[PDB]
Protein backbone atom coordinates (compact mmCIF):
# COMPACT_ATOMS: atom_id res chain seq x y z
CA UNK A 1 0.00 0.00 0.00
CA UNK A 2 1.50 3.61 -0.79
CA UNK A 3 1.09 5.54 2.49
CA UNK A 4 2.92 8.58 0.87
CA UNK A 5 0.11 11.61 0.01
CA UNK A 6 1.47 11.13 -3.52
CA UNK A 7 -0.12 11.05 -7.24
CA UNK A 8 -1.14 7.80 -8.11
CA UNK A 9 -0.53 6.40 -12.18
CA UNK A 10 -2.68 4.26 -12.76
CA UNK A 11 -4.13 1.64 -15.84
CA UNK A 12 -7.53 0.10 -16.57
CA UNK A 13 -8.55 -2.11 -19.09
CA UNK A 14 -11.16 -4.65 -19.46
CA UNK A 15 -12.77 -7.35 -21.55
CA UNK A 16 -9.11 -8.80 -22.40
CA UNK A 17 -11.16 -12.32 -23.24
CA UNK A 18 -7.54 -14.09 -22.44
CA UNK A 19 -7.23 -17.47 -24.47
CA UNK A 20 -4.28 -19.28 -23.71
CA UNK A 21 -2.44 -20.56 -26.93
CA UNK A 22 -2.25 -24.36 -25.86
CA UNK A 23 -6.00 -24.41 -26.27
CA UNK A 24 -5.76 -24.43 -29.67
CA UNK A 25 -3.99 -25.80 -32.86
CA UNK A 26 -5.35 -22.87 -34.93
CA UNK A 27 -7.12 -25.50 -37.05
CA UNK A 28 -10.24 -25.18 -39.05
CA UNK A 29 -12.56 -25.01 -36.10
CA UNK A 30 -10.50 -22.31 -33.98
CA UNK A 31 -10.67 -20.23 -37.55
CA UNK A 32 -14.19 -20.57 -37.77
CA UNK A 33 -14.92 -19.78 -34.28
CA UNK A 34 -12.57 -16.40 -34.84
CA UNK A 35 -14.81 -15.85 -37.87
CA UNK A 36 -18.16 -15.62 -36.12
CA UNK A 37 -16.06 -13.80 -32.83
CA UNK A 38 -17.54 -10.42 -34.81
CA UNK A 39 -13.88 -8.83 -34.46
CA UNK A 40 -12.29 -9.82 -31.40
CA UNK A 41 -8.24 -10.43 -31.88
CA UNK A 42 -8.92 -14.11 -30.50
CA UNK A 43 -5.83 -14.97 -32.52
CA UNK A 44 -3.45 -12.66 -30.90
CA UNK A 45 -4.65 -12.89 -27.66
CA UNK A 46 -1.62 -13.51 -26.09
CA UNK A 47 0.20 -10.38 -27.99
CA UNK A 48 -1.88 -8.24 -27.45
CA UNK A 49 -1.70 -9.02 -23.97
CA UNK A 50 1.70 -9.06 -23.49
CA UNK A 51 2.06 -5.93 -25.22
CA UNK A 52 -0.57 -4.40 -22.60
CA UNK A 53 1.41 -5.36 -19.83
CA UNK A 54 4.56 -4.35 -21.05
CA UNK A 55 3.14 -0.84 -21.47
CA UNK A 56 1.89 -1.08 -17.96
CA UNK A 57 5.36 -1.49 -16.71
CA UNK A 58 7.54 1.09 -19.19
CA UNK A 59 4.70 3.60 -17.04
CA UNK A 60 5.81 1.82 -14.04
CA UNK A 61 2.10 1.98 -13.00
CA UNK A 62 1.06 2.13 -9.42
CA UNK A 63 -2.34 0.20 -10.00
CA UNK A 64 -4.00 -2.25 -12.58
CA UNK A 65 -7.84 -2.36 -12.80
CA UNK A 66 -9.14 -5.06 -15.28
CA UNK A 67 -13.35 -4.67 -14.73
CA UNK A 68 -13.76 -7.97 -16.43
CA UNK A 69 -14.31 -10.82 -19.19
CA UNK A 70 -10.46 -11.97 -18.06
CA UNK A 71 -11.24 -14.94 -20.54
CA UNK A 72 -12.45 -15.88 -23.78
CA UNK A 73 -15.07 -18.27 -22.43
CA UNK A 74 -14.19 -19.20 -18.72
CA UNK A 75 -11.25 -21.75 -19.88
CA UNK A 76 -9.06 -22.74 -16.24
CA UNK A 77 -6.41 -23.24 -18.27
CA UNK A 78 -6.75 -19.64 -19.48
CA UNK A 79 -7.70 -18.08 -15.73
CA UNK A 80 -4.30 -19.90 -15.08
CA UNK A 81 -1.62 -18.67 -18.07
CA UNK A 82 -3.54 -14.99 -17.13
CA UNK A 83 -2.70 -14.95 -13.39
CA UNK A 84 0.37 -15.81 -14.28
CA UNK A 85 1.38 -12.94 -16.10
CA UNK A 86 -0.09 -10.82 -13.81
CA UNK A 87 1.99 -12.11 -11.15
CA UNK A 88 5.18 -11.12 -13.26
CA UNK A 89 3.32 -7.62 -13.27
CA UNK A 90 3.57 -7.65 -9.44
CA UNK A 91 7.03 -8.59 -9.24
CA UNK A 92 7.62 -5.20 -11.06
CA UNK A 93 5.90 -3.11 -7.99
CA UNK A 94 2.41 -2.87 -9.89
CA UNK A 95 -0.96 -3.76 -7.49
CA UNK A 96 -3.64 -5.75 -10.04
CA UNK A 97 -7.02 -5.93 -9.10
CA UNK A 98 -9.64 -7.52 -11.09
CA UNK A 99 -13.26 -8.65 -11.32
CA UNK A 100 -15.15 -11.50 -12.99
CA UNK A 101 -16.91 -10.77 -16.20
CA UNK A 102 -19.85 -12.62 -17.66
CA UNK A 103 -17.51 -15.26 -19.68
CA UNK A 104 -15.74 -15.87 -16.71
CA UNK A 105 -17.08 -17.96 -14.31
CA UNK A 106 -18.97 -21.17 -14.29
CA UNK A 107 -18.96 -20.94 -18.20
CA UNK A 108 -20.13 -24.34 -19.76
CA UNK A 109 -19.39 -22.64 -23.40
CA UNK A 110 -15.42 -23.58 -22.46
CA UNK A 111 -14.09 -25.20 -25.00
CA UNK A 112 -10.63 -25.70 -26.74
CA UNK A 113 -10.29 -26.83 -30.54
CA UNK A 114 -8.73 -29.68 -32.17
CA UNK A 115 -8.50 -29.52 -36.37
CA UNK A 116 -11.92 -29.61 -36.71
CA UNK A 117 -13.77 -30.32 -33.15
CA UNK A 118 -14.39 -28.32 -30.25
CA UNK A 119 -13.66 -30.16 -27.62
CA UNK A 120 -14.21 -29.37 -23.43
CA UNK A 121 -12.28 -28.00 -21.07
CA UNK A 122 -12.49 -27.25 -17.48
CA UNK A 123 -13.94 -24.02 -16.31
CA UNK A 124 -13.97 -22.52 -13.00
CA UNK A 125 -15.92 -21.99 -9.71
CA UNK A 126 -16.49 -19.09 -8.08
CA UNK A 127 -14.20 -19.80 -5.23
CA UNK A 128 -11.88 -20.67 -8.01
CA UNK A 129 -12.13 -17.48 -9.48
CA UNK A 130 -11.05 -15.42 -5.89
CA UNK A 131 -8.08 -18.14 -5.58
CA UNK A 132 -6.71 -18.27 -8.72
CA UNK A 133 -6.42 -14.58 -8.91
CA UNK A 134 -5.78 -14.35 -4.74
CA UNK A 135 -2.97 -12.08 -5.27
CA UNK A 136 -4.76 -9.86 -7.16
CA UNK A 137 -6.65 -7.95 -5.03
CA UNK A 138 -8.76 -11.02 -2.72
CA UNK A 139 -6.51 -12.05 -0.02
CA UNK A 140 -5.73 -8.26 0.88
CA UNK A 141 -9.12 -6.59 0.31
CA UNK A 142 -10.11 -4.55 3.58
CA UNK A 143 -13.60 -6.21 3.41
CA UNK A 144 -15.32 -8.79 1.01
CA UNK A 145 -18.75 -9.21 -0.09
CA UNK A 146 -20.61 -12.34 1.43
CA UNK A 147 -22.63 -13.91 -1.74
CA UNK A 148 -20.32 -11.90 -4.94
CA UNK A 149 -16.95 -11.64 -5.70
CA UNK A 150 -16.75 -7.83 -4.81
CA UNK A 151 -14.34 -6.73 -2.68
CA UNK A 152 -13.06 -3.45 -1.18
CA UNK A 153 -9.27 -2.69 -1.95
CA UNK A 154 -6.56 -0.44 -0.68
CA UNK A 155 -3.66 0.36 -2.61
CA UNK A 156 -3.16 3.73 -1.46
CA UNK A 157 -3.93 6.04 1.77
CA UNK A 158 -5.86 8.58 -0.35
CA UNK A 159 -7.60 6.42 -2.88
CA UNK A 160 -9.04 3.32 -2.45
CA UNK A 161 -10.89 0.42 -5.19
CA UNK A 162 -14.77 -0.76 -4.51
CA UNK A 163 -14.24 -3.77 -6.69
CA UNK A 164 -17.26 -4.81 -8.08
CA UNK A 165 -18.50 -8.36 -9.22
CA UNK A 166 -21.88 -7.80 -11.45
CA UNK A 167 -21.52 -11.19 -13.16
CA UNK A 168 -24.32 -13.34 -12.71
CA UNK A 169 -23.03 -17.12 -12.86
CA UNK A 170 -24.79 -19.46 -10.61
CA UNK A 171 -27.40 -20.86 -13.08
CA UNK A 172 -25.12 -21.21 -15.75
CA UNK A 173 -24.50 -24.83 -15.63
CA UNK A 174 -28.45 -25.49 -15.33
CA UNK A 175 -29.23 -23.06 -18.15
CA UNK A 176 -26.43 -24.79 -20.68
CA UNK A 177 -25.20 -20.51 -21.19
CA UNK A 178 -23.15 -18.17 -19.39
CA UNK A 179 -25.61 -15.64 -18.46
CA UNK A 180 -25.09 -12.14 -20.19
CA UNK A 181 -27.11 -9.71 -17.84
CA UNK A 182 -25.81 -8.36 -14.92
CA UNK A 183 -27.18 -7.41 -11.33
CA UNK A 184 -26.54 -6.64 -7.69
CA UNK A 185 -28.76 -7.79 -4.78
CA UNK A 186 -30.13 -5.96 -1.85
CA UNK A 187 -27.03 -7.60 0.51
CA UNK A 188 -24.35 -6.57 -1.81
CA UNK A 189 -26.35 -2.77 -2.26
CA UNK A 190 -25.70 -2.61 1.64
CA UNK A 191 -22.48 -3.50 1.79
CA UNK A 192 -21.55 -1.16 -1.13
CA UNK A 193 -23.05 1.35 1.44
CA UNK A 194 -21.11 0.09 4.66
CA UNK A 195 -18.08 -0.06 1.97
CA UNK A 196 -18.47 3.83 1.28
CA UNK A 197 -18.51 4.41 5.09
CA UNK A 198 -15.57 2.78 5.82
CA UNK A 199 -13.64 4.68 3.02
CA UNK A 200 -15.00 8.28 4.01
CA UNK A 201 -14.12 7.43 7.72
CA UNK A 202 -10.32 6.70 6.44
CA UNK A 203 -10.63 9.82 4.34
CA UNK A 204 -10.03 7.79 1.01
CA UNK A 205 -11.49 8.61 -2.15
CA UNK A 206 -13.31 5.68 -3.99
CA UNK A 207 -13.67 4.46 -7.05
CA UNK A 208 -15.94 2.29 -8.31
CA UNK A 209 -15.36 -0.51 -11.05
CA UNK A 210 -17.71 -3.20 -12.61
CA UNK A 211 -18.28 -5.30 -15.71
CA UNK A 212 -21.71 -3.81 -16.82
CA UNK A 213 -22.10 -0.55 -17.01
CA UNK A 214 -23.94 2.05 -14.77
CA UNK A 215 -26.32 4.02 -17.80
CA UNK A 216 -26.42 3.06 -21.17
CA UNK A 217 -23.99 4.00 -23.40
CA UNK A 218 -26.05 4.00 -26.99
CA UNK A 219 -29.51 4.84 -28.12
CA UNK A 220 -29.86 1.27 -29.53
CA UNK A 221 -30.78 -5.45 -23.05
CA UNK A 222 -27.83 -7.25 -20.81
CA UNK A 223 -24.92 -4.44 -21.16
CA UNK A 224 -26.32 -1.78 -19.02
CA UNK A 225 -26.30 -3.48 -15.45
CA UNK A 226 -30.17 -4.66 -14.34
CA UNK A 227 -32.13 -2.01 -12.58
CA UNK A 228 -29.58 0.06 -12.99
CA UNK A 229 -31.15 3.48 -11.14
CA UNK A 230 -30.71 1.52 -7.51
CA UNK A 231 -27.16 1.34 -8.17
CA UNK A 232 -27.07 4.84 -9.67
CA UNK A 233 -28.49 6.07 -6.40
CA UNK A 234 -25.88 3.82 -3.89
CA UNK A 235 -22.73 5.00 -6.00
CA UNK A 236 -23.78 8.85 -5.83
CA UNK A 237 -24.93 8.26 -1.85
CA UNK A 238 -20.94 6.86 -1.57
CA UNK A 239 -19.92 10.52 -3.30
CA UNK A 240 -18.28 8.20 -6.35
CA UNK A 241 -18.11 11.03 -8.95
CA UNK A 242 -16.88 8.50 -11.91
CA UNK A 243 -17.01 4.83 -12.35
CA UNK A 244 -14.98 2.32 -14.73
CA UNK A 245 -17.11 -0.04 -16.77
CA UNK A 246 -16.48 -2.41 -19.18
CA UNK A 247 -18.64 -5.08 -21.02
CA UNK A 248 -19.95 -2.94 -23.95
CA UNK A 249 -16.64 -3.26 -25.20
CA UNK A 250 -16.64 0.22 -27.18
CA UNK A 251 -14.57 3.47 -25.53
CA UNK A 252 -17.88 5.56 -24.30
CA UNK A 253 -18.23 7.89 -21.89
CA UNK A 254 -21.79 8.74 -20.67
CA UNK A 255 -23.42 10.68 -17.19
CA UNK A 256 -26.34 9.77 -14.92
CA UNK A 257 -28.19 11.19 -12.93
CA UNK A 258 -28.91 9.59 -9.12
CA UNK A 259 -33.11 10.20 -7.81
CA UNK A 260 -31.99 13.10 -5.86
CA UNK A 261 -29.91 14.68 -8.70
CA UNK A 262 -26.70 13.87 -7.82
CA UNK A 263 -24.26 12.87 -11.08
CA UNK A 264 -21.69 9.91 -11.88
CA UNK A 265 -20.10 9.35 -15.21
CA UNK A 266 -19.69 6.22 -16.22
CA UNK A 267 -16.27 5.83 -18.09
CA UNK A 268 -16.26 2.64 -20.94
CA UNK A 269 -12.63 1.59 -21.83
CA UNK A 270 -12.64 0.06 -25.28
CA UNK A 271 -12.03 -3.60 -25.08
CA UNK A 272 -8.51 -4.74 -25.09
CA UNK A 273 -8.70 -7.43 -27.72
CA UNK A 274 -11.03 -5.41 -29.94
CA UNK A 275 -10.59 -2.47 -32.41
CA UNK A 276 -8.85 0.23 -31.62
CA UNK A 277 -7.34 -1.42 -28.72
CA UNK A 278 -7.35 1.54 -26.27
CA UNK A 279 -7.50 1.49 -23.05
CA UNK A 280 -7.44 3.87 -19.84
CA UNK A 281 -4.78 5.93 -17.91
CA UNK A 282 -6.09 7.23 -14.62
CA UNK A 283 -3.77 9.95 -12.77
CA UNK A 284 -4.69 10.59 -9.45
CA UNK A 285 -3.68 14.57 -8.30
CA UNK A 286 -2.66 14.57 -4.77
CA UNK A 287 -2.82 18.62 -4.16
CA UNK A 288 -5.63 18.32 -6.34
CA UNK A 289 -7.38 15.65 -5.09
CA UNK A 290 -9.28 14.90 -8.73
CA UNK A 291 -9.08 12.01 -10.98
CA UNK A 292 -7.78 12.56 -15.14
CA UNK A 293 -8.98 10.15 -17.11
CA UNK A 294 -7.09 9.37 -20.73
CA UNK A 295 -7.53 6.42 -23.37
CA UNK A 296 -4.22 5.49 -25.32
CA UNK A 297 -4.47 3.48 -28.01
CA UNK A 298 -2.09 0.20 -27.62
CA UNK A 299 0.82 -0.06 -29.66
CA UNK A 300 1.57 -3.29 -31.34
CA UNK A 301 3.58 -2.53 -34.32
CA UNK A 302 6.07 -1.24 -32.00
CA UNK A 303 5.75 -4.25 -29.44
CA UNK A 304 6.06 -6.38 -32.54
CA UNK A 305 9.10 -4.79 -34.41
CA UNK A 306 10.87 -4.78 -30.61
CA UNK A 307 10.18 -8.63 -30.59
CA UNK A 308 11.60 -9.01 -33.60
CA UNK A 309 8.49 -10.57 -34.99
CA UNK A 310 8.67 -11.67 -38.40
CA UNK A 311 4.64 -12.09 -38.11
CA UNK A 312 3.05 -9.62 -40.97
CA UNK A 313 -0.25 -9.12 -38.80
CA UNK A 314 1.69 -7.94 -35.82
CA UNK A 315 4.28 -5.38 -38.13
CA UNK A 316 1.49 -4.29 -39.66
CA UNK A 317 -0.86 -4.59 -36.79
CA UNK A 318 -2.61 -0.73 -37.30
CA UNK A 319 -3.58 -1.48 -40.88
CA UNK A 320 -4.57 -5.45 -40.24
CA UNK A 321 -6.93 -4.53 -37.56
CA UNK A 322 -8.19 -2.00 -39.05
CA UNK A 323 -9.28 -4.01 -42.04
CA UNK A 324 -10.35 -7.31 -39.46
CA UNK A 325 -12.61 -4.99 -37.75
CA UNK A 326 -14.18 -2.80 -40.90
CA UNK A 327 -15.10 -5.83 -42.38
CA UNK A 328 -17.11 -7.38 -39.64
CA UNK A 329 -18.96 -4.40 -39.23
CA UNK A 330 -19.52 -4.36 -43.26
CA UNK A 331 -20.19 -7.98 -43.47
CA UNK A 332 -22.76 -7.89 -40.53
CA UNK A 333 -24.83 -5.47 -42.52
CA UNK A 334 -24.02 -7.22 -45.86
CA UNK A 335 -25.40 -10.09 -44.77
CA UNK A 336 -28.85 -8.03 -43.59
CA UNK A 337 -29.15 -6.63 -46.41
CA UNK A 338 -28.76 -9.87 -48.64
CA UNK A 339 -31.04 -11.80 -46.68
CA UNK A 340 -34.16 -8.83 -45.57
CA UNK A 341 -36.74 -8.80 -48.45
CA UNK A 342 -37.16 -5.62 -47.41
CA UNK A 343 -33.48 -4.46 -49.15
CA UNK A 344 -33.99 -6.45 -52.45
CA UNK A 345 -35.14 -2.94 -53.83
CA UNK A 346 -31.34 -1.48 -53.64
CA UNK A 347 -29.12 -2.50 -55.98
CA UNK A 348 -25.73 -4.28 -55.57
CA UNK A 349 -23.93 -0.97 -55.30
CA UNK A 350 -26.26 0.98 -52.70
CA UNK A 351 -25.78 -2.03 -50.47
CA UNK A 352 -22.18 -1.78 -51.01
CA UNK A 353 -22.09 1.66 -50.05
CA UNK A 354 -24.89 0.72 -47.07
CA UNK A 355 -22.49 -2.02 -45.64
CA UNK A 356 -19.37 0.91 -45.96
CA UNK A 357 -21.28 2.94 -43.83
CA UNK A 358 -21.75 0.06 -40.82
CA UNK A 359 -17.79 -0.92 -41.37
CA UNK A 360 -17.25 3.16 -40.73
CA UNK A 361 -19.54 4.38 -38.12
CA UNK A 362 -19.60 1.12 -36.31
CA UNK A 363 -15.64 1.14 -35.73
CA UNK A 364 -15.62 4.42 -34.87
CA UNK A 365 -18.13 4.21 -32.52
CA UNK A 366 -16.16 1.21 -30.97
CA UNK A 367 -12.98 3.82 -30.97
CA UNK A 368 -15.65 6.49 -29.41
CA UNK A 369 -14.64 9.41 -32.32
CA UNK A 370 -16.27 10.93 -34.72
CA UNK A 371 -16.86 8.61 -38.19
CA UNK A 372 -16.39 10.10 -41.86
CA UNK A 373 -18.85 11.39 -44.11
CA UNK A 374 -19.99 8.83 -46.14
CA UNK A 375 -22.47 8.03 -49.48
CA UNK A 376 -24.25 4.89 -47.38
CA UNK A 377 -25.39 7.55 -44.72
CA UNK A 378 -28.10 8.83 -47.72
CA UNK A 379 -29.55 5.62 -48.14
CA UNK A 380 -29.83 4.03 -44.41
CA UNK A 381 -31.47 7.59 -43.78
CA UNK A 382 -34.67 6.52 -46.02
CA UNK A 383 -33.64 3.00 -45.71
CA UNK A 384 -36.71 0.79 -44.03
CA UNK A 385 -37.22 0.60 -40.05
CA UNK A 386 -34.77 -1.15 -38.39
CA UNK A 387 -32.53 -1.88 -35.60
CA UNK A 388 -29.57 -1.84 -37.64
CA UNK A 389 -30.84 1.11 -39.40
CA UNK A 390 -31.11 3.48 -35.59
CA UNK A 391 -27.75 1.97 -34.82
CA UNK A 392 -26.16 3.16 -37.75
CA UNK A 393 -27.79 6.81 -37.46
CA UNK A 394 -27.22 6.83 -33.76
CA UNK A 395 -23.13 6.44 -34.48
CA UNK A 396 -23.09 8.72 -37.85
CA UNK A 397 -23.08 11.80 -35.12
CA UNK A 398 -19.90 12.82 -33.92
CA UNK A 399 -19.77 12.39 -29.71
CA UNK A 400 -21.01 15.79 -28.41
CA UNK A 401 -18.64 15.07 -25.61
CA UNK A 402 -14.97 13.53 -25.82
CA UNK A 403 -15.32 10.03 -24.55
CA UNK A 404 -11.28 9.39 -24.40
CA UNK A 405 -10.66 11.93 -21.47
CA UNK A 406 -12.79 12.80 -18.48
CA UNK A 407 -11.19 15.03 -15.40
CA UNK A 408 -13.25 14.66 -11.88
CA UNK A 409 -14.88 17.80 -10.55
CA1 LIG B 1 -1.20 -7.98 -4.92
FE1 LIG C 1 -19.09 -8.96 -20.96
MN1 LIG D 1 -16.66 -8.88 -23.18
Amino acid sequence: PIEKDRNLSMVVTTDVHYFAPSLTDNGKAFEKYVAAGDGKQLAYSDEITDAFLADVESKKTDVLIISGDLTNNGEKTSHEELAKKLTQVEKNGTQVFVVPGNHDINNPWARKFEKDKQLPTDTISPTDFSKIYSDFGYEDAISSDEFSLSYLAAPSSKVWLLMLDTAIYKTNMQQGNPTTEGGLTAGTLDWIKESSALAKKNGAKLIPVLHHNLTDHNDVKGYTINYNQQVIDALTEGAMDFSLSGHIHTQNIRSAKSTDGKEITDIVTNALSVFPHKYGNITYSAKNKNFTYQSQKLDMEAWAKAQGSTDENLLNFDQFDYETFYNSGYDKAMMDLMTDESYDKYNQADKEKMADTMGLNNMYFFAGTAPPKSDGMALWDSAPNSFLKDYVLSSSNPPKKSNDYYVSP
